[PDB]
């Protein structure tokens, strides 16, 4: 059994809410307040396994993603900033 790292990305001024992916396994995101009255989405997403950024970007082409593992396992606790947290957290998928 092999484990994969979560994908940390940030979506600013989203045109719509995210959803589960047939390729991924779990979906986690939350809404935050910032950059003008508008809102942004922030969370972690775990893909199938051998899925590059192309897989995630395919769902939301035009966002900031990071697979460098800047929070591999650490995002399970901190996740996002509660001080600036607006909505969530939210879990979807398996």
């Amino acid at each position: 059994a092999r484990q994969v790292i979560c994908w940390c990305f940030t979506l600013n001024n989203p045109l719509s809410p995210l959803s589960l992916h047939d390729s991924m396994k779990y979906l986690v995101y939350q809404t935050e307040q910032g950059e003008a009255g508008n809102i942004h989405f922030q969370g972690y997403i775990e893909m199938k396994k051998r899925t590059s950024l192309a897989g995630m970007k395919k769902l939301i082409p035009g966002a900031h993603f990071e697979k460098r593992r800047g929070t591999q396992g650490e995002a399970r606790a901190y996740s996002m900033k509660e001080d600036t947290r607006l909505e969530g957290p939210w879990e979807y998928g398996e």
